[PDB]
């Protein structure tokens, strides 16, 4: 067993196509995705031609360590894919039918930038390395790529599975290399989001604004400390479920911009109380009259003006 | 070893049964369970008939190498599953009866929108691709398909195992395919979740109402801040053991409504001190004697319009 | 290789004794428990006896594909028990002595009711199926039976190991079924319990009841919110710690029932500052000094029921 | 292959050592370490002697499968040691020099009562059965017992690797066998300990004892019941690093012991708002002088005597 | 196969190269990485040579049965690298041209001092053991070590990967080991921290300070017990990601020093109000008014000697 020979001087041309059916435990912190799917294959092998009048059947089955099957691989994933054989038919013409069911933990990096709002392109890139006999060359055979309706991925909304057709031919430690890309187009289901952390986190923020109608320094303090740790709580919780990213995401914009609002309500709760001890309630009520005011109109400004940078 | 022959142009019956063994490690946030189980499989091979009278035996025992074995596979799981053949044995018609002892992690949705009060229908789903030779399609053996009494899974009632009869033959990749669904019924044991989350939950938020029977503001404060602190604790636990959905559950709601009852009893002890310190209490003890009532009636008729819409 | 055919008609037995070297991972939220064992075997093969004067030696020794071996299997296992085999002596007679050491991933059920001062009987199902040539039964060999000194399960107290002699004989899918049953008794060391969680749950709860000798309603408020929120804590630990149970367990009724006594006391305390408030702290004063006594003379009493109720 | 025949009756010595290449993920909950080691076996096969005067050759090297191996195992594992040999080596007299590197998890118990102070003597058991042709005994060469200098176990400083030279010969299951003990000596670097549980630990007991120089019931109350709470977070992460144990540690003593403290101090601002709202400050004035002293007296014994007592 | 003889007494001579294909999986705790790579080896086998015109070929294709191969291994690995041959060619000259695609889980220690403005240099140890036949020594093909642009380690920059062309030789058990340092060196992506952590502690020990500008006992007890509740909850955060070293780390000295910042503030708080109750507002208006400018003015120095120490 060793790769077909050429008929001129051409490269073997290995056609492809990937069958999506499981999708599943896509981690954002290690910032992978679980696949179980079909990787179809197809080459012609001359040295295979048989008449089907003498070998008394129309397409011929073979073992794979009967024939010569091309090393196919991965780019990007953890470890090498758990295949087993579905099939391998072989026509008169000598034309190559492989089929194999796998499973792999595939690293495709993630943009968080828009989380919980965010949408990502998953690949799994298929590569093939020449022989010092011919080199090898991948091909996308559309008519074999797909999916199942019953491919589900938690948490997130499947758009699209395509093949980038034309393959990256490049040259690798003095030999050729043939990479083709699977595209896996997913959008962020951030319903959840609303309910569990944006809105409980909006009503504790309001509730600490209610020490601007209060003139009881000890209360205002339980007030804006309480929900301050409370606003922690929360921002611990998010940042479990993230990945540690060198630039600002959204929901991490929106979490850090609050922890200023609390210091200045503390501050205000400070100056409003000093003032009130000094003998000057006038200054002090002029101030929390504005607060009542300034605090959601600088929240709801600074959340546009954020919302805009992000969106 | 190749597929049997037909005797006309029909296709190979191939007659299944699953019995559970053990049943396990069902996780919500996932939605997988593994399974350990029996699948019994049965065919008609008329090579591998012989003469009952002839032979003397009236069964034969082979290895699975020295018969021809149908390639059968289940759809909805992580890695395929790990086997071990028990006994392949042959009538005199050439009825072949295989049985092997397998063991897989399961992917099948769960619909949290009535949780913890939820009911599932797990599936096994059994599927095999047609070969060029001839096509294979699946049968269930409802003699073959049962659960043992042992059988246990941690919180959860196994109401029934049934399988769906009549396959779905369907077109994949230019070849035929027969898929088989094994539906495990099951309802969820509430029983845990009233006095682990329910009741603690329902109890912080009546603590929080005794400050309508309070004219201390300090004190007011300190019992709503705090209990809103006990329920985020809650609310966070709660989130822990789900996934994130789509929609609503039912424990989702009634835990975000309940936030907004934290908020209105802030609002309203707020208008209190507002008033009392405004020197107007006779306004703010109309409003407090207001609250006393209309927090648990408003409460009460909420929850039974939720309970209407979830179930 | 085939079952050694019977002289009669009789079953051919097979005798089993399991030897543990290792006893390891007592998860009681999985309700399993990880093994390592010796697994001895031993039956009669005809075909495999000789003369020991001619042949020159008493024992011969065979490799596992060389001879018939019965396939025994466990029930409640997760997956199959990954075995090495140690060595196979024939005697004489073709009386067969099998020799294994294995490692498997029990499931075996555990009840809570008690906990932490609960006992359990751990489970290993040995199973074989009889073939269609003759029926296999199974027997315990006493004196290969046992477990080593060594042997430690953290966190538990190993009592007995010892197998049930008579097997349970049972049909399942046409064939008869050989189960031998192998309990591992284990009681569990509830020390480390009684300074990590019950005395700490008890002493806030005490420092709770210090409000019955204070007539400071905000500083009332704040003790017994804060030892309930140390309570909702403890809770919380515990019942990570367990797996949720349809039923109620000791250590479960025991947190339940506090929550009960912070609810009354937050009662009390309310009552004791409206009556105040109101201008009669006379009424006030006699129902906090009956609270003094008849919270700890309730609790102590609630206790000894509860105690009675599940020892 | 079978094993090598004695000259007399003697037993067949098997040289053992076990070189360490990697020490890692020491788990105290589980009480297990990883390890990647060289094995080395010799033992002398009088069938595998050779002329090296006729032979030109000093050594001959072989396959696994072309001589007799002693099947050594590891007592204390959780899996059979996943094993790679590395050479067979046969000098003229028929001594075979074996090696191999083995990555294997061993189950060694530890002792928690110095927690974090402790020192531990892991062990790694290797065994040998005996066969009925001949008795095996192992040996200990010390000049292939080691460990390299790289050889870093996270949290802990390695002492000492050293064989216990004379086996432990014993009858188990009618057959012999002889077992080694290998110890690994190794010390916890208890340093991040201090700033990061003891100091912090003990800065909020004594933050809590700044209520001796109050007389603020409601403050005395905030300062008291907040300590406590983060004192029984510590405890939570504590007992979340630990094995539950049958016996008291030195760091759960402690935590355990600052309870008592904490529950005295809201005893002891109790009895000072009581004695002072009693119109005696006099008395509460003497009583909580006594404190400023007795408190950090007291505890300061206590943990003289609690130190005494484990070390 | 044995190895290829030497014309004089030289060592054979392997050349390697790693070519980096994924990097992933750094944990901080566990001191290890995960690693996906191309390995690459090639020496010469004058046994293998042939002459390219009477064979026609200019290359030779076989499999790794046929010919010799040298037994490689890497040192600082949980278990063997799980490898998948690629090719091996021969050259006239009997140059063997060994590839591999392997991936394994490395141990490579990191030094946290400087955490998280902290690089590390991590380490993939090749080696080889020589044969008694002759003796095997590593070299670098520089030619053949790289990593392709796609390679992401998840919140690290990778800075370089690059070999100590050196090899370090040794002996161990009487046979020569030649050692190769393959160097990959990453710098932490410390961005995420500021807003995660810094930040936040920071505006909690600021909000703490606002308690010198307060003459409210009750309000300041509130203000620097719940602060430091919140710090207490950001060390626990930062001590779950972090091992335990026998040395400071940057982070961890900032947290520990912030304690004794809200140790102080309590004694501040607690003198201040000792003295206005000793009827001297005078001593306790200058110490207060003195802390308002010292706790920032120390803050600010210790920090500058801190970073000093550590940068
Ligand atoms: C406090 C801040 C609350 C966050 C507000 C939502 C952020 C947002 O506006 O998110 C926007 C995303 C949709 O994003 P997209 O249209 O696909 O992006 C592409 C946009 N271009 C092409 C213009 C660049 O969700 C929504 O439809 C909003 C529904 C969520 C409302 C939650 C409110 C509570
Ligand atoms: C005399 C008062 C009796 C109190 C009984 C409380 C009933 C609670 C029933 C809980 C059912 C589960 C819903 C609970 C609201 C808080 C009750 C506050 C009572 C304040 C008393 C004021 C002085 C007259
Ligand atoms: C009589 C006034 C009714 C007040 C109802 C307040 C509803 C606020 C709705 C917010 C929805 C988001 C928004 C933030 C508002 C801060 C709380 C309002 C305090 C009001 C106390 C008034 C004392 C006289
Ligand atoms: C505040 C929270 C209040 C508790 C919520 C009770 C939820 C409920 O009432 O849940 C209802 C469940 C659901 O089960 P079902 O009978 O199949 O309903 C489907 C009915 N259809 C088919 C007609 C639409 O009924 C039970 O088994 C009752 C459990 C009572 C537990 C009460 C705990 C207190
Ligand atoms: C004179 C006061 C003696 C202090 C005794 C403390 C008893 C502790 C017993 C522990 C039992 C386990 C049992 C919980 C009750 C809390 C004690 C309240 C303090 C009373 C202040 C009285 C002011 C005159
Ligand atoms: C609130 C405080 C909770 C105290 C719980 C004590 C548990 C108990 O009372 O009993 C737990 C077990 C009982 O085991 P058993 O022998 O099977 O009892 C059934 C026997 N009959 C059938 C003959 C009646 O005994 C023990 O370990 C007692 C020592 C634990 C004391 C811990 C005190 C704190
Ligand atoms: C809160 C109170 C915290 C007390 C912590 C000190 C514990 C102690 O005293 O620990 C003692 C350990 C003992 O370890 P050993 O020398 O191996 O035991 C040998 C014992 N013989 C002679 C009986 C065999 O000494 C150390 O190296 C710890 C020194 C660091 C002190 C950290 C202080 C904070
Ligand atoms: C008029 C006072 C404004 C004070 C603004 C505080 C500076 C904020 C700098 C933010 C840095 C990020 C150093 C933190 C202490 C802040 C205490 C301020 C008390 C204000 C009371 C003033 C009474 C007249
Ligand atoms: C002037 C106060 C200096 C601060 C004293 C605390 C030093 C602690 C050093 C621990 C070394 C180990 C150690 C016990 C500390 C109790 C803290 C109470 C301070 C109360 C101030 C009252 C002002 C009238
Ligand atoms: C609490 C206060 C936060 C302290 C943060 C340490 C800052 C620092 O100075 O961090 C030091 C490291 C760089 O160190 P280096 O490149 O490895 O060596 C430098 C070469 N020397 C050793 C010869 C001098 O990064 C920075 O410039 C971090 C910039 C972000 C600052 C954080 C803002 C808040
Ligand atoms: O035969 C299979 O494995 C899968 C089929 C499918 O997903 O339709
Ligand atoms: O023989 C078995 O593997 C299983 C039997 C059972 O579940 O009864
Ligand atoms: O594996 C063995 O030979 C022995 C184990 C034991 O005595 O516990
Ligand atoms: O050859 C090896 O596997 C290891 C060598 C070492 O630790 O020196
Ligand atoms: O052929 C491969 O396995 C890998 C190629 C790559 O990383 O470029
Ligand atoms: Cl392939
Ligand atoms: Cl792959
Ligand atoms: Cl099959
Ligand atoms: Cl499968
Ligand atoms: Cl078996
Ligand atoms: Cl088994
Ligand atoms: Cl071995
Ligand atoms: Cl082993
Ligand atoms: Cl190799
Ligand atoms: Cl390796
Ligand atoms: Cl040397
Ligand atoms: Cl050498
Ligand atoms: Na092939
Ligand atoms: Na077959
Ligand atoms: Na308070
Ligand atoms: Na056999
Ligand atoms: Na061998
Ligand atoms: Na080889």
């Amino acid at each position: 067993v060793s790769p077909p020979p050429p008929i001129a001087d051409e490269p073997l041309t290995v056609n492809t196509g990937i069958y999506l059916i499981e999708c599943y435990s896509l981690d954002d912190k290690a910032e992978t995705f679980k696949v179980n799917a079909f990787l179809s294959l197809s080459w012609k092998d001359r040295r295979l031609a048989f008449d089907p009048v003498r070998s008394g059947v129309r397409v011929k089955t073979y073992e794979p360590e009967a024939i010569w099957i091309p090393e196919i691989r991965f780019v990007n994933v953890e470890n090498a894919r758990d295949a087993d054989v579905v099939d391998i038919s072989v026509s008169p013409d000598g034309t190559v039918q492989y089929l194999e069911r796998f499973s792999a933990r595939v690293l495709s990096p993630l943009d968080f930038r828009r989380y919980p709002f965010d949408s990502q392109t998953l690949h799994i890139y298929l590569i093939v390395r020449s022989v010092d006999t011919r080199n090898i060359v991948l091909a996308v055979d559309l008519e074999k790529v797909g999916k199942n309706d019953d491919v589900f991925l938690t948490g997130w909304d499947i758009e699209s599975f395509t093949a980038v057709v034309k393959p990256a031919n490049f040259a690798l430690e003095d030999r050729l290399e043939s990479k083709l890309d699977y595209q896996l187009r997913i959008s962020r289901q951030y319903f959840s989001y609303i309910p569990n952390i944006i809105l409980p986190m909006l009503f504790i923020l309001f509730i600490s604004w209610t020490a601007f109608w209060s003139t009881s320094y000890e209360a205002n303090v339980t007030l804006v400390v309480s929900t301050l740790i409370a606003h922690i709580a929360f921002n611990i919780l998010v940042e479990t479920n993230l990945p540690k990213t060198p630039y600002m995401t959204y929901t991490g914009a929106i979490i850090f911009m609050i922890y200023l609002f609390y210091f200045v309500a503390v501050i205000e709760v400070t100056v409003q109380h000093y003032l009130k001890v000094e003998s000057q309630p006038a200054r002090a009520a002029s101030i929390t009259r504005a607060s009542r005011i300034a605090f959601p109109v600088v929240f709801l400004l600074a959340n546009i003006i954020l919302a805009f940078l992000f969106f």
